């Protein structure tokens, strides 16, 4: 199979040499040279255009920051792919915006998927990522071999923007819930209760889940969480507020009344002011900011 | 090993607390001032006192399950001086953080040994002898309760000093309050995006984002043929239990000048949904986001 893979920033770069290590034959665009020359190294041809890149590939994979750039890189491209190409956006955009490019690809003739991922630079090298895919079954068939190399795990989740969507939805639940553990730690130490008690008890408790077990954002209780090393990401704020400002997007595109993910939207927001450099758990210290 | 043990407090959870107590070989004296309560709690061999100050007369341990902070208040003063000095009092009530102190104290400045044990479980775990006990106070003084908790306990786990199981549990509690809402928002953000609900479950529930809320108190009926949803918001854990820990929360926050957004946010959206629907699973607040 050949990929033309459009986008080599930070998980665009390592994906992309996890599909040059899986035997594919990868070609690459990107608007930045250093980008573009550390992908060269790891095996992948690199065009000057992004239409170059896809004139010879079986598959189209994107990896972009934006709905605009994903679209404008779509009507750029798509006159030059051949027909019935797989084509797979792998960027975080809005579920709107990933309808819109879904719908474009398939008036060309080609097989569209969204498939963003969760998982990071470190999932991206490691090929541990998860994949959330929106769009047809059979499409997703297809695509499976290519999906393989890059990825832990592969979600089928419905229709094309399912894929966006499902992931919104988890990011804006796990934002909530590590405020929410953030607010417990700083209320229990106040209250005189130590922070390994309170860990020992939520995690045996209703209250258990990811913010605490593995991202504990008091030191001590879970020596590998951001924490214990300067709350080094991890999953930074800035990411953080990212899918947090996409979920905002979804809620005003459909009129969904969520309080309390648009309040933890309103204070990553904040904090990402400040620190975006630093892990999304290092909240537990903006709150008197309040 | 084999106590004599009063019970003060034999409503929903104490009666079946009791009956436990009861079959383990244990002499049981106990008290409720609701008569239907005492009833219950005789059929299954409790005995029962027309007051509380005579079932402790006679009594190594003291066990009080009780609405609130005052009615344990009020119980304490009319019972300590009636004890034998030296009887271990247990509060297994849900209370605030300072009242728990406060009756700690109390007890003790009576000689009386005392723990806060607070439960989680329900009524459900207290039948089947599953409960959680979370407990502040000395560890000898735990020691020595351990063998009356059993019975009763599917777990029993030290927390810290005098008041420290209260506070473990509203901190979890309120972390569930938020999750519970936040789980619903995504649900019905879902919904609207025309996400599966049983795409999001699995999507959730393999992802980071996965709890109770979803998991075992799934808000849509469906992917947990077992949770509330489906059987038309049954408690469960009732509203109005979880708006009496928000407010036990709230009181914890307002004790320690401690800032809880989203926990606060929690407990006036539980707040305003517990005056109309206070008999409804709290998984049921997934209605006030729905127009
Ligand atoms: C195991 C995974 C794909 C292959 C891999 O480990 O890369 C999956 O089945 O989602
Ligand atoms: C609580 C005690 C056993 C009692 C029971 O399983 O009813 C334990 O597991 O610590």
């Amino acid at each position: 199979t050949t990929i033309a893979f459009l986008g080599l920033g930070n998980m665009g770069a390592p994906m992309s040499a996890n599909l040059v290590g899986a035997g594919h034959v990868v070609r690459g665009f990107d608007p930045a040279p250093t980008a573009a020359s550390g992908a060269a190294a790891h095996g992948v041809a690199v065009f000057r255009s992004a239409p170059e890149a896809v004139a010879e590939a079986d598959v189209v994979i994107t990896m972009l920051p934006t709905g605009e750039v994903v679209r404008r890189c779509y009507t750029d491209v798509l006159a030059a792919a051949r027909p019935a190409t797989l084509f797979i956006d792998s960027s975080t955009i809005s579920v709107t915006d990933a309808r819109e490019v879904h719908a474009l690809a398939e008036s060309h003739g080609m097989l569209q998927l969204d498939a963003p991922v969760s998982g990071g630079v470190k999932g991206a090298a490691a090929a541990t990522l998860a994949f959330m895919v929106g769009g047809d079954e059979s499409t997703l068939r297809r695509a499976r071999p290519v999906l393989e190399p890059m990825a832990g795990k592969i979600i089928h989740c419905g229709a094309a923007g399912a894929g966006q969507a499902a992931k919104v939805c988890n990011n804006m639940v796990l934002a909530v819930q590590q405020i929410a553990i953030a607010e417990a730690f700083v209320l229990a130490e106040k209250l005189g209760l130590s922070a390994q008690s309170l860990f020992d008890v939520i995690t045996g408790a209703t209250g258990n889940c990811w913010a605490v077990h593995t991202n504990c954002p008091v030191p001590g209780p879970v020596p590998t969480s951001p924490a214990n090393n300067d709350f080094k990401p991890g999953f930074s704020t800035a990411l953080m507020n990212k899918d947090l400002g996409l979920a905002m997007d979804a809620v005003a595109a459909t009129g969904a009344t969520a309080p309390l993910g648009s309040h933890a939207a309103d204070i990553y927001a904040k904090f990402a002011a400040d620190h975006a450099d630093l892990d999304f758990s290092a909240v537990i210290h903006t709150l008197r900011a309040r």
